[PDB]
């Protein structure tokens, strides 16, 4: 079968529960990629790698094959080598406005797209975007669902504690709008390099979040501008229908330039 006939593997980038992620090379094309092996709900899998395949785009992982093997699938990706954008945020503490600006509009695009294509992630966090000035690229479709334009249904209780939206912690419908919550989160830490929601106790962590309890506390907030603050807010707005869309987050001033 077509994965172990055509290419060798080499050194793990990563590793979820489900899947390990390894350098591999198309052996007669001379080809590094990324292969997602994950080690065999099936209903699940195949979606995660339709919706990799519907989506083309510079800030998106470009699905080059997905192949089924007794036992593991292959989907098989453009290798990016610049990083999770979580290791970066380490390692420099913080972005520069500059910096953070450019970020979250190569966020934004990529979520833009998602939703013009009916794809919401609800899994938005530094681990999932990627480095190649380096723009980013969104990863890991694994918690993706496909809406229907402005639909907001009920389609479970999934993503990352720390970037939930209040709509899903309250179990009420959702849709695209949880993935704007999620960049509100992003670009928070982005200024800063510490999240909006914290707490040991994931129970009064979600209380906070269902109750929009964030600051922008002195002294490191004060030379933080207003249009960046601003963003976040509208980011950060509990009612879902009243949050900022991708589309207009990237017409906002501290994005724009303009
Ligand atoms: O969709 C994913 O979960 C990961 C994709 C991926 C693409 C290129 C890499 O270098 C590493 C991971």
């Amino acid at each position: 079968t077509r994965f172990t006939e055509e290419y060798q593997l080499f050194e793990e980038l990563g590793k979820g529960a489900f899947s390990v992620v390894r350098r591999c090379v198309k052996v007669l094309a001379g080809q590094e990629y990324a292969a997602k092996i994950i080690n065999t709900d099936h209903q699940k899998l195949e979606r995660e790698a339709r919706i990799c395949r519907l989506l083309k785009h510079p800030n998106i992982v470009r699905l080059h094959d997905s192949i089924s093997e007794e036992g593991h699938h292959y989907l098989i990706f453009d290798l990016v080598t610049g990083g999770e954008l979580f290791e970066d945020i380490v390692a420099r503490e913080y972005y520069s406005e500059a910096d953070a600006s450019h970020c979250i509009q190569q966020i934004l695009e990529a979520v833009l797209h998602c939703h013009q294509m009916g794809v919401v992630h609800r899994n938005l966090k530094p681990e999932n975007l990627l480095l190649a000035g380096a723009a980013v690229k969104l990863a890991d479709f694994g918690l993706a669902i496909e809406v229907e334009g402005e639909q907001q249904a009920w389609f479970g209780f999934a993503g990352t504690p720390g970037y939930l939206s209040p709509e899903v912690l309250r179990k009420d419908p959702y849709g695209k709008p949880v993935d704007l919550w999620a960049c509100g989160v992003i670009l928070y830490i982005l200024l800063v390099g510490y999240p909006p929601f914290w707490d040991e106790d994931q129970h009064r962590l979600y209380k906070q979040i269902k109750a929009g309890a964030y600051d922008f506390p002195s002294p490191e907030w004060d030379t933080v501008t207003p249009e960046a603050k601003d963003l976040i807010n509208k980011m950060l707005t509990i009612n879902p229908s009243k949050r900022i869309t991708a589309a207009e987050a990237l017409k906002h001033p501290w994005i724009s330039h303009r």
